Protein backbone atom coordinates (compact mmCIF):
# COMPACT_ATOMS: atom_id res chain seq x y z
CA UNK A 1 0.00 0.00 0.00
CA UNK A 2 3.05 2.15 0.16
CA UNK A 3 5.79 3.16 -1.81
CA UNK A 4 9.89 3.15 -0.58
CA UNK A 5 12.51 5.41 -2.02
CA UNK A 6 15.56 3.30 -0.73
CA UNK A 7 19.00 4.05 -1.53
CA UNK A 8 21.74 1.67 -2.06
CA UNK A 9 25.22 3.62 -1.31
CA UNK A 10 28.23 4.62 -2.41
CA UNK A 11 30.18 1.86 -4.36
CA UNK A 12 28.33 -2.03 -4.53
CA UNK A 13 25.40 -3.66 -3.09
CA UNK A 14 26.24 -3.88 0.96
CA UNK A 15 26.36 0.08 1.03
CA UNK A 16 22.66 -0.32 1.33
CA UNK A 17 21.47 0.00 5.43
CA UNK A 18 20.29 -2.58 7.33
CA UNK A 19 16.85 -1.41 7.64
CA UNK A 20 16.92 -0.47 3.90
CA UNK A 21 17.86 -4.35 2.91
CA UNK A 22 15.28 -5.35 5.15
CA UNK A 23 12.30 -3.65 4.05
CA UNK A 24 13.36 -4.11 0.20
CA UNK A 25 13.60 -7.54 0.99
CA UNK A 26 9.56 -7.89 2.09
CA UNK A 27 8.50 -5.29 -0.83
CA UNK A 28 5.72 -7.38 -3.31
CA UNK A 29 7.65 -5.11 -6.42
CA UNK A 30 10.82 -3.03 -6.80
CA UNK A 31 11.91 -0.88 -9.06
CA UNK A 32 15.26 1.47 -9.36
CA UNK A 33 17.56 3.65 -11.92
CA UNK A 34 20.74 3.61 -12.14
CA UNK A 35 21.59 7.08 -14.45
CA UNK A 36 22.02 9.61 -11.06
CA UNK A 37 25.09 8.32 -10.50
CA UNK A 38 27.62 4.79 -10.81
CA UNK A 39 28.08 2.62 -8.23
CA UNK A 40 31.08 1.34 -9.18
CA UNK A 41 31.52 -1.91 -7.38
CA UNK A 42 28.20 -4.07 -8.27
CA UNK A 43 25.88 -5.21 -10.87
CA UNK A 44 22.10 -5.57 -10.98
CA UNK A 45 22.40 -9.06 -10.40
CA UNK A 46 24.42 -8.65 -7.43
CA UNK A 47 21.86 -6.22 -5.94
CA UNK A 48 18.87 -8.82 -6.90
CA UNK A 49 20.34 -11.53 -5.44
CA UNK A 50 21.56 -9.58 -2.12
CA UNK A 51 17.41 -8.58 -2.01
CA UNK A 52 15.83 -11.58 -3.66
CA UNK A 53 13.87 -9.64 -6.01
CA UNK A 54 13.97 -9.06 -9.52
CA UNK A 55 13.99 -5.37 -10.07
CA UNK A 56 12.89 -3.27 -12.96
CA UNK A 57 15.39 -0.84 -13.95
CA UNK A 58 14.22 2.46 -15.33
CA UNK A 59 15.21 5.33 -17.31
CA UNK A 60 15.57 9.05 -16.71
CA UNK A 61 12.43 9.41 -19.18
CA UNK A 62 10.48 6.36 -17.34
CA UNK A 63 10.75 8.24 -14.27
CA UNK A 64 10.71 11.63 -14.93
CA UNK A 65 7.74 11.59 -17.54
CA UNK A 66 6.00 8.23 -16.29
CA UNK A 67 6.80 7.64 -12.71
CA UNK A 68 3.24 8.01 -11.37
CA UNK A 69 2.18 5.58 -14.76
CA UNK A 70 4.98 2.79 -14.03
CA UNK A 71 5.38 2.83 -10.41
CA UNK A 72 2.57 3.84 -8.37
CA UNK A 73 0.32 2.07 -10.13
CA UNK A 74 1.59 -0.61 -8.00
CA UNK A 75 1.91 1.11 -4.75
CA UNK A 76 -2.17 0.65 -4.54
CA UNK A 77 -2.26 -2.78 -4.05
CA UNK A 78 1.22 -3.65 -2.66
CA UNK A 79 3.90 -2.19 -0.84
CA UNK A 80 6.93 -0.62 -3.43
CA UNK A 81 10.32 -0.38 -3.24
CA UNK A 82 12.16 2.17 -5.95
CA UNK A 83 16.13 1.87 -5.45
CA UNK A 84 18.87 4.23 -6.39
CA UNK A 85 22.46 4.51 -6.22
CA UNK A 86 23.62 7.02 -3.16
CA UNK A 87 21.07 8.90 -1.21
CA UNK A 88 18.10 9.03 -2.89
CA UNK A 89 16.81 12.68 -2.31
CA UNK A 90 20.94 13.89 -2.74
CA UNK A 91 21.58 15.43 -6.03
CA UNK A 92 18.66 14.30 -8.15
CA UNK A 93 15.26 15.73 -8.39
CA UNK A 94 13.85 12.23 -6.78
CA UNK A 95 12.37 14.82 -4.10
CA UNK A 96 9.39 16.07 -6.26
CA UNK A 97 8.73 12.56 -7.04
CA UNK A 98 7.30 12.45 -3.27
CA UNK A 99 4.94 15.09 -4.37
CA UNK A 100 3.35 13.06 -7.37
CA UNK A 101 2.95 10.16 -4.37
CA UNK A 102 0.66 12.18 -2.65
CA UNK A 103 -1.41 13.28 -5.41
CA UNK A 104 -1.78 9.62 -5.83
CA UNK A 105 -2.90 9.02 -2.94
CA UNK A 106 -0.31 7.05 -2.23
CA UNK A 107 2.16 7.29 1.37
CA UNK A 108 5.71 7.32 0.99
CA UNK A 109 8.85 6.61 2.95
CA UNK A 110 12.35 7.34 2.66
CA UNK A 111 15.29 5.28 3.14
CA UNK A 112 18.70 6.90 3.33
CA UNK A 113 21.93 5.33 2.33
CA UNK A 114 25.39 6.95 2.47
CA UNK A 115 26.08 9.58 -0.05
CA UNK A 116 28.85 11.07 -1.51
CA UNK A 117 27.90 14.25 -0.45
CA UNK A 118 28.95 13.49 3.18
CA UNK A 119 31.47 10.97 2.20
CA UNK A 120 33.65 13.98 1.16
CA UNK A 121 34.58 13.52 5.32
CA UNK A 122 37.01 10.99 3.65
CA UNK A 123 39.33 13.78 2.66
CA UNK A 124 40.16 15.47 5.48
CA UNK A 125 38.02 18.66 4.55
CA UNK A 126 36.06 19.52 7.48
CA UNK A 127 32.75 19.28 6.26
CA UNK A 128 30.95 22.25 7.58
CA UNK A 129 33.23 24.57 5.57
CA UNK A 130 31.88 23.34 1.89
CA UNK A 131 29.93 26.18 0.15
CA UNK A 132 27.46 26.22 -2.51
CA UNK A 133 27.73 22.90 -4.52
CA UNK A 134 27.95 22.39 -8.28
CA UNK A 135 28.18 20.07 -10.81
CA UNK A 136 30.59 20.01 -14.07
CA UNK A 137 28.52 19.66 -17.05
CA UNK A 138 29.99 18.12 -20.42
CA UNK A 139 29.84 21.21 -22.86
CA UNK A 140 27.04 20.24 -25.55
CA UNK A 141 27.17 21.15 -29.10
CA UNK A 142 27.87 25.39 -28.97
CA UNK A 143 26.27 24.97 -25.52
CA UNK A 144 29.33 25.30 -23.07
CA UNK A 145 28.35 25.24 -19.01
CA UNK A 146 30.10 27.75 -16.67
CA UNK A 147 28.15 28.42 -13.61
CA UNK A 148 30.22 26.14 -11.40
CA UNK A 149 33.00 28.30 -11.83
CA UNK A 150 30.67 31.09 -10.54
CA UNK A 151 30.31 29.16 -7.88
CA UNK A 152 33.80 28.13 -6.80
CA UNK A 153 34.73 31.90 -7.00
CA UNK A 154 31.77 32.69 -4.59
CA UNK A 155 33.21 30.00 -2.32
CA UNK A 156 36.61 30.55 -2.00
CA UNK A 157 35.66 34.40 -1.64
CA UNK A 158 34.63 33.26 1.57
CA UNK A 159 37.30 30.71 2.24
CA UNK A 160 34.78 27.88 1.77
CA UNK A 161 35.27 24.40 -0.33
CA UNK A 162 33.60 23.52 -2.88
CA UNK A 163 32.25 19.92 -3.74
CA UNK A 164 31.75 19.61 -7.78
CA UNK A 165 29.58 16.48 -8.63
CA UNK A 166 31.17 15.72 -11.95
CA UNK A 167 28.78 14.44 -15.42
CA UNK A 168 27.16 11.33 -16.17
CA UNK A 169 25.33 10.32 -19.28
CA UNK A 170 24.27 7.06 -18.41
CA UNK A 171 22.48 5.81 -21.57
CA UNK A 172 26.43 6.44 -22.97
CA UNK A 173 28.09 4.83 -20.45
CA UNK A 174 29.88 7.93 -20.13
CA UNK A 175 31.49 9.08 -16.65
CA UNK A 176 32.66 12.63 -16.36
CA UNK A 177 36.57 11.76 -14.67
CA UNK A 178 38.50 14.63 -12.57
CA UNK A 179 40.67 14.87 -15.04
CA UNK A 180 38.23 16.12 -18.06
CA UNK A 181 36.56 18.06 -15.16
CA UNK A 182 40.01 19.98 -14.28
CA UNK A 183 40.57 20.31 -18.13
CA UNK A 184 37.11 22.01 -18.85
CA UNK A 185 37.52 24.62 -15.88
CA UNK A 186 40.89 25.69 -17.32
CA UNK A 187 38.89 26.40 -20.21
CA UNK A 188 36.50 28.59 -18.31
CA UNK A 189 39.69 30.26 -16.80
CA UNK A 190 40.89 31.16 -20.48
CA UNK A 191 37.89 32.71 -20.71
CA UNK A 192 36.33 34.66 -18.15
CA UNK A 193 40.08 35.04 -16.44
CA UNK A 194 38.89 35.58 -12.99
CA UNK A 195 42.16 33.57 -11.35
CA UNK A 196 39.56 30.99 -9.92
CA UNK A 197 41.21 27.90 -11.55
CA UNK A 198 44.32 27.42 -12.95
CA UNK A 199 47.86 25.51 -13.10
CA UNK A 200 48.79 26.59 -9.33
CA UNK A 201 45.02 25.98 -7.87
CA UNK A 202 45.18 23.00 -5.19
CA UNK A 203 42.32 20.40 -5.61
CA UNK A 204 41.71 17.33 -4.08
CA UNK A 205 40.43 14.08 -6.23
CA UNK A 206 38.03 11.77 -4.67
CA UNK A 207 37.25 8.52 -6.75
CA UNK A 208 35.50 5.03 -5.83
CA UNK A 209 34.29 6.50 -2.56
CA UNK A 210 32.57 3.33 -0.49
CA UNK A 211 35.35 0.93 -2.20
CA UNK A 212 37.72 -0.33 0.54
CA UNK A 213 40.59 1.44 -1.10
CA UNK A 214 39.21 4.46 -2.68
CA UNK A 215 41.10 6.78 -4.32
CA UNK A 216 42.27 10.53 -2.58
CA UNK A 217 44.51 12.40 -3.81
CA UNK A 218 45.40 16.27 -3.16
CA UNK A 219 47.74 18.47 -5.07
CA UNK A 220 48.10 21.78 -8.03
CA UNK A 221 46.25 20.61 -10.85
CA UNK A 222 49.44 21.24 -13.14
CA UNK A 223 50.39 18.09 -11.56
CA UNK A 224 47.29 16.45 -11.20
CA UNK A 225 45.23 16.78 -14.68
CA UNK A 226 46.57 13.95 -16.11
CA UNK A 227 47.24 11.52 -13.20
CA UNK A 228 45.17 8.40 -13.52
CA UNK A 229 42.83 8.31 -10.52
CA UNK A 230 41.55 4.76 -11.43
CA UNK A 231 37.39 4.20 -12.89
CA UNK A 232 34.80 6.25 -12.15
CA UNK A 233 32.92 7.71 -10.48
CA UNK A 234 35.20 10.88 -9.06
CA UNK A 235 34.26 14.36 -7.73
CA UNK A 236 36.65 17.09 -7.56
CA UNK A 237 36.91 19.57 -4.99
CA UNK A 238 38.50 22.61 -4.64
CA UNK A 239 39.56 23.81 -1.21
CA UNK A 240 38.95 27.36 0.36
CA UNK A 241 40.97 28.74 3.13
CA UNK A 242 42.99 25.72 4.77
CA UNK A 243 42.63 24.77 8.80
CA UNK A 244 46.32 23.49 9.47
CA UNK A 245 44.91 20.07 10.42
CA UNK A 246 43.27 20.15 7.00
CA UNK A 247 46.30 20.57 5.37
CA UNK A 248 48.09 17.52 7.22
CA UNK A 249 45.52 15.01 6.20
CA UNK A 250 45.72 16.28 2.83
CA UNK A 251 49.46 15.93 2.64
CA UNK A 252 49.90 12.40 5.14
CA UNK A 253 46.06 10.82 3.68
CA UNK A 254 46.22 12.74 0.07
CA UNK A 255 49.86 12.77 -0.95
CA UNK A 256 49.65 16.15 -1.27
CA UNK A 257 52.82 18.44 -1.61
CA UNK A 258 54.19 19.31 2.00
CA UNK A 259 54.58 22.69 0.61
CA UNK A 260 50.80 22.92 1.44
CA UNK A 261 51.36 22.41 4.86
CA UNK A 262 51.86 26.42 5.21
CA UNK A 263 48.99 28.32 5.36
CA UNK A 264 48.98 32.30 4.71
CA UNK A 265 46.24 32.71 7.28
CA UNK B 1 46.11 -5.26 12.10
CA UNK B 2 43.48 -2.95 10.55
CA UNK B 3 40.96 -0.16 11.97
CA UNK B 4 38.11 0.46 10.82
CA UNK B 5 35.98 3.76 10.96
CA UNK B 6 32.32 2.35 10.84
CA UNK B 7 29.58 4.78 10.73
CA UNK B 8 25.70 3.21 12.41
CA UNK B 9 24.19 6.09 10.62
CA UNK B 10 21.05 8.26 11.39
CA UNK B 11 18.49 6.70 13.98
CA UNK B 12 18.62 3.30 15.21
CA UNK B 13 20.72 -0.11 15.22
CA UNK B 14 19.23 -0.66 11.52
CA UNK B 15 20.75 1.84 10.35
CA UNK B 16 24.63 0.69 10.32
CA UNK B 17 25.10 -0.05 6.14
CA UNK B 18 24.84 -3.71 5.88
CA UNK B 19 28.96 -3.67 5.07
CA UNK B 20 29.44 -2.12 8.01
CA UNK B 21 27.74 -4.74 10.01
CA UNK B 22 29.82 -7.61 8.51
CA UNK B 23 33.07 -6.06 8.61
CA UNK B 24 32.17 -5.57 12.97
CA UNK B 25 30.95 -8.59 13.12
CA UNK B 26 34.67 -9.75 11.85
CA UNK B 27 36.72 -7.67 13.93
CA UNK B 28 38.10 -8.65 17.36
CA UNK B 29 37.66 -5.40 19.74
CA UNK B 30 35.25 -2.85 18.96
CA UNK B 31 34.96 0.35 20.15
CA UNK B 32 32.76 3.27 20.11
CA UNK B 33 31.80 6.68 20.91
CA UNK B 34 28.69 8.69 21.34
CA UNK B 35 29.98 12.15 22.41
CA UNK B 36 29.52 13.64 19.14
CA UNK B 37 25.58 12.49 18.95
CA UNK B 38 23.56 9.84 20.13
CA UNK B 39 21.29 7.28 18.67
CA UNK B 40 18.02 8.09 20.44
CA UNK B 41 16.15 5.43 18.41
CA UNK B 42 18.18 2.68 19.65
CA UNK B 43 20.49 1.82 22.85
CA UNK B 44 23.53 0.39 23.00
CA UNK B 45 22.04 -2.73 24.17
CA UNK B 46 20.46 -3.16 21.16
CA UNK B 47 23.46 -2.20 18.98
CA UNK B 48 25.46 -4.24 20.60
CA UNK B 49 22.85 -7.22 20.13
CA UNK B 50 22.59 -6.66 16.69
CA UNK B 51 26.22 -6.70 16.20
CA UNK B 52 27.06 -9.83 18.62
CA UNK B 53 30.22 -8.38 19.64
CA UNK B 54 30.82 -6.08 23.40
CA UNK B 55 31.07 -2.08 22.20
CA UNK B 56 33.76 -0.48 24.87
CA UNK B 57 32.45 2.97 24.83
CA UNK B 58 34.91 5.50 24.77
CA UNK B 59 34.77 9.35 25.87
CA UNK B 60 35.09 12.46 24.29
CA UNK B 61 38.72 12.24 26.33
CA UNK B 62 39.36 8.91 26.10
CA UNK B 63 39.37 9.84 21.84
CA UNK B 64 40.60 12.89 21.55
CA UNK B 65 43.69 12.39 24.00
CA UNK B 66 44.36 8.59 24.20
CA UNK B 67 42.97 7.20 20.95
CA UNK B 68 46.58 6.06 20.69
CA UNK B 69 47.18 4.28 23.57
CA UNK B 70 43.40 2.59 24.12
CA UNK B 71 42.20 1.97 19.82
CA UNK B 72 45.64 1.58 18.11
CA UNK B 73 47.36 -1.10 20.77
CA UNK B 74 44.98 -3.27 19.88
CA UNK B 75 44.51 -3.24 16.02
CA UNK B 76 48.51 -4.19 15.79
CA UNK B 77 47.06 -8.02 16.05
CA UNK B 78 43.80 -7.88 15.47
CA UNK B 79 40.97 -6.03 13.44
CA UNK B 80 39.65 -3.11 15.13
CA UNK B 81 36.25 -1.01 15.05
CA UNK B 82 35.58 2.40 15.77
CA UNK B 83 31.73 3.18 15.60
CA UNK B 84 30.30 6.48 15.47
CA UNK B 85 26.81 7.81 15.05
CA UNK B 86 26.00 9.51 11.43
CA UNK B 87 29.38 8.61 8.92
CA UNK B 88 32.50 8.65 9.62
CA UNK B 89 35.06 11.88 9.87
CA UNK B 90 32.02 13.46 9.56
CA UNK B 91 32.79 14.82 13.25
CA UNK B 92 35.55 17.95 12.29
CA UNK B 93 38.40 16.29 14.75
CA UNK B 94 38.30 12.73 13.27
CA UNK B 95 39.62 12.57 9.91
CA UNK B 96 42.92 13.74 12.52
CA UNK B 97 42.56 9.90 13.69
CA UNK B 98 43.56 8.22 10.65
CA UNK B 99 46.56 10.35 10.52
CA UNK B 100 47.49 8.96 14.30
CA UNK B 101 46.73 5.42 12.75
CA UNK B 102 48.96 5.98 9.60
CA UNK B 103 51.37 7.45 12.50
CA UNK B 104 51.24 4.09 14.39
CA UNK B 105 51.78 1.92 11.79
CA UNK B 106 48.47 1.05 11.45
CA UNK B 107 46.10 0.48 8.49
CA UNK B 108 42.75 2.79 7.99
CA UNK B 109 39.65 1.69 6.55
CA UNK B 110 36.54 4.18 6.03
CA UNK B 111 33.05 2.15 5.98
CA UNK B 112 30.01 5.18 5.10
CA UNK B 113 26.32 5.26 6.77
CA UNK B 114 23.97 8.00 6.29
CA UNK B 115 24.86 11.29 7.38
CA UNK B 116 22.59 14.47 8.66
CA UNK B 117 24.01 16.20 5.94
CA UNK B 118 22.75 14.68 3.53
CA UNK B 119 20.06 12.78 5.27
CA UNK B 120 18.51 16.54 5.53
CA UNK B 121 17.44 16.04 1.48
CA UNK B 122 14.17 14.47 3.03
CA UNK B 123 12.98 18.61 3.59
CA UNK B 124 13.15 18.93 0.00
CA UNK B 125 15.92 21.94 0.08
CA UNK B 126 18.25 21.14 -2.85
CA UNK B 127 21.37 19.83 -1.36
CA UNK B 128 23.66 22.14 -3.55
CA UNK B 129 21.85 25.02 -2.21
CA UNK B 130 23.82 24.29 1.27
CA UNK B 131 25.90 26.99 1.97
CA UNK B 132 28.38 26.69 5.01
CA UNK B 133 27.36 25.04 8.09
CA UNK B 134 27.09 25.86 11.87
CA UNK B 135 26.19 24.95 14.90
CA UNK B 136 23.99 26.81 17.81
CA UNK B 137 26.19 26.93 20.98
CA UNK B 138 24.02 28.01 24.27
CA UNK B 139 25.05 31.27 26.02
CA UNK B 140 26.80 31.05 29.49
CA UNK B 141 28.47 32.73 31.80
CA UNK B 142 29.83 35.87 30.55
CA UNK B 143 29.99 33.84 27.27
CA UNK B 144 27.54 34.98 24.07
CA UNK B 145 28.73 33.42 21.10
CA UNK B 146 26.78 34.51 17.76
CA UNK B 147 29.14 33.06 14.71
CA UNK B 148 26.14 30.85 13.89
CA UNK B 149 24.41 34.15 13.47
CA UNK B 150 26.39 35.36 10.91
CA UNK B 151 27.27 32.00 8.89
CA UNK B 152 22.93 32.10 8.32
CA UNK B 153 23.44 35.64 6.96
CA UNK B 154 25.91 35.16 4.67
CA UNK B 155 24.36 31.95 3.18
CA UNK B 156 20.62 33.61 2.94
CA UNK B 157 22.58 37.18 1.48
CA UNK B 158 23.71 34.44 -1.26
CA UNK B 159 20.87 32.49 -1.52
CA UNK B 160 22.11 29.62 -0.11
CA UNK B 161 20.30 27.39 2.43
CA UNK B 162 21.69 27.23 6.26
CA UNK B 163 22.23 23.51 8.12
CA UNK B 164 22.32 24.50 11.98
CA UNK B 165 23.75 21.55 14.34
CA UNK B 166 21.60 22.28 17.54
CA UNK B 167 23.80 22.14 21.40
CA UNK B 168 24.08 18.58 22.62
CA UNK B 169 25.38 17.42 26.07
CA UNK B 170 25.65 13.70 25.44
CA UNK B 171 26.98 12.67 29.18
CA UNK B 172 24.11 14.68 30.52
CA UNK B 173 21.46 13.60 27.54
CA UNK B 174 20.53 17.17 27.31
CA UNK B 175 19.46 18.71 23.89
CA UNK B 176 18.68 21.92 22.88
CA UNK B 177 15.16 21.81 21.19
CA UNK B 178 14.66 23.72 17.63
CA UNK B 179 12.10 26.04 19.58
CA UNK B 180 14.99 26.91 22.20
CA UNK B 181 17.38 27.44 19.32
CA UNK B 182 15.11 29.81 17.23
CA UNK B 183 14.77 31.97 20.85
CA UNK B 184 18.57 31.96 21.29
CA UNK B 185 18.22 33.33 17.38
CA UNK B 186 15.35 35.87 18.30
CA UNK B 187 17.85 37.08 20.95
CA UNK B 188 20.93 37.38 19.01
CA UNK B 189 18.64 38.97 16.23
CA UNK B 190 17.60 41.77 19.00
CA UNK B 191 21.23 42.49 19.39
CA UNK B 192 23.10 42.27 16.23
CA UNK B 193 19.76 43.69 14.24
CA UNK B 194 20.82 42.52 10.93
CA UNK B 195 17.18 41.52 9.91
CA UNK B 196 18.89 37.63 9.41
CA UNK B 197 16.16 35.69 11.68
CA UNK B 198 12.87 37.43 12.86
CA UNK B 199 9.07 36.22 13.24
CA UNK B 200 8.90 36.34 9.84
CA UNK B 201 12.00 33.97 8.74
CA UNK B 202 10.93 30.75 7.12
CA UNK B 203 12.70 27.80 8.50
CA UNK B 204 12.39 24.01 8.55
CA UNK B 205 12.64 21.38 11.34
CA UNK B 206 13.94 17.83 11.13
CA UNK B 207 13.44 15.30 13.78
CA UNK B 208 14.43 11.91 14.08
CA UNK B 209 15.95 11.45 10.37
CA UNK B 210 15.97 8.24 9.48
CA UNK B 211 13.11 6.95 11.34
CA UNK B 212 10.40 5.74 8.87
CA UNK B 213 7.93 8.32 10.64
CA UNK B 214 10.34 11.71 11.01
CA UNK B 215 8.78 15.05 11.40
CA UNK B 216 9.75 16.77 8.81
CA UNK B 217 7.93 20.55 9.57
CA UNK B 218 8.45 24.53 7.86
CA UNK B 219 6.99 27.48 7.97
CA UNK B 220 7.50 31.01 9.81
CA UNK B 221 9.78 31.45 13.08
CA UNK B 222 6.09 33.08 14.69
CA UNK B 223 4.15 29.99 14.48
CA UNK B 224 6.97 27.77 15.17
CA UNK B 225 8.70 28.53 17.78
CA UNK B 226 6.05 27.08 20.45
CA UNK B 227 5.45 24.29 18.34
CA UNK B 228 6.04 20.56 19.91
CA UNK B 229 8.35 18.86 17.11
CA UNK B 230 8.29 15.41 19.57
CA UNK B 231 11.67 14.15 21.13
CA UNK B 232 15.17 14.99 20.23
CA UNK B 233 17.65 15.45 18.30
CA UNK B 234 15.94 18.42 16.37
CA UNK B 235 18.46 19.93 13.55
CA UNK B 236 17.35 23.53 12.49
CA UNK B 237 17.53 25.04 8.72
CA UNK B 238 16.70 28.53 7.55
CA UNK B 239 16.43 28.14 3.92
CA UNK B 240 17.75 30.73 1.38
CA UNK B 241 15.27 32.19 -1.33
CA UNK B 242 13.39 28.70 -2.37
CA UNK B 243 13.00 27.18 -6.22
CA UNK B 244 9.53 27.17 -6.62
CA UNK B 245 9.72 23.04 -6.67
CA UNK B 246 11.46 23.38 -2.75
CA UNK B 247 8.45 25.57 -1.46
CA UNK B 248 6.04 22.95 -3.30
CA UNK B 249 8.02 20.11 -1.51
CA UNK B 250 7.72 22.32 1.71
CA UNK B 251 3.94 22.72 1.40
CA UNK B 252 2.70 19.08 0.07
CA UNK B 253 5.37 17.20 2.79
CA UNK B 254 6.02 19.27 5.43
CA UNK B 255 2.89 21.12 5.86
CA UNK B 256 4.02 24.50 5.32
CA UNK B 257 1.61 27.34 4.64
CA UNK B 258 0.79 28.78 1.09
CA UNK B 259 2.17 31.68 1.93
CA UNK B 260 5.77 30.80 0.74
CA UNK B 261 4.68 30.16 -2.36
CA UNK B 262 4.41 33.91 -2.94
CA UNK B 263 6.84 35.48 -0.46
CA UNK B 264 9.88 33.25 -0.29
CA UNK B 265 9.90 32.16 -3.82
N1 LIG C 1 31.21 6.64 -4.82
C1 LIG C 1 31.44 7.82 -5.42
N2 LIG C 1 32.72 8.30 -5.59
C2 LIG C 1 33.01 9.49 -6.20
N3 LIG C 1 32.04 10.32 -6.70
C3 LIG C 1 30.76 9.86 -6.53
C4 LIG C 1 30.40 8.68 -5.93
N4 LIG C 1 29.00 8.53 -5.94
C5 LIG C 1 28.56 9.61 -6.53
N5 LIG C 1 29.55 10.49 -6.94
C6 LIG C 1 29.51 11.75 -7.60
O1 LIG C 1 28.11 12.29 -7.72
C7 LIG C 1 27.64 12.26 -9.09
C8 LIG C 1 26.14 11.74 -9.08
S1 LIG C 1 25.17 12.90 -8.21
C9 LIG C 1 23.93 11.83 -7.35
C10 LIG C 1 24.47 11.56 -5.94
C11 LIG C 1 23.77 10.52 -5.10
N6 LIG C 1 22.29 10.72 -4.84
C12 LIG C 1 24.48 10.40 -3.68
O2 LIG C 1 23.78 10.48 -2.65
O3 LIG C 1 25.76 10.20 -3.69
C13 LIG C 1 28.60 11.43 -9.86
O4 LIG C 1 28.60 11.77 -11.24
C14 LIG C 1 29.93 11.73 -9.11
O5 LIG C 1 30.59 12.92 -9.56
Amino acid sequence: MVLYFIGLGLYDERDITVKGLEIAKKCDYVFAEFYTSLMAGTTLGRIQKLIGKEIRVLSREDVELNFENIVLPMAKENDVAFLTPGDPLVATTHAELRIRAKRAGVESYVIHAPSIYSAVGITGLHIYKFGKSATVAYPEGNWFPTSYYDVIKENAERGLHTLLFLDIKAEKRMYMTANEAMELLLKVEDMKKGGVFTDDTLVVVLARAGSLNPTIRAGYVKDLIREDFGDPPHILIVPGKLHIVEAEYLVEIAGAPREILRVNV
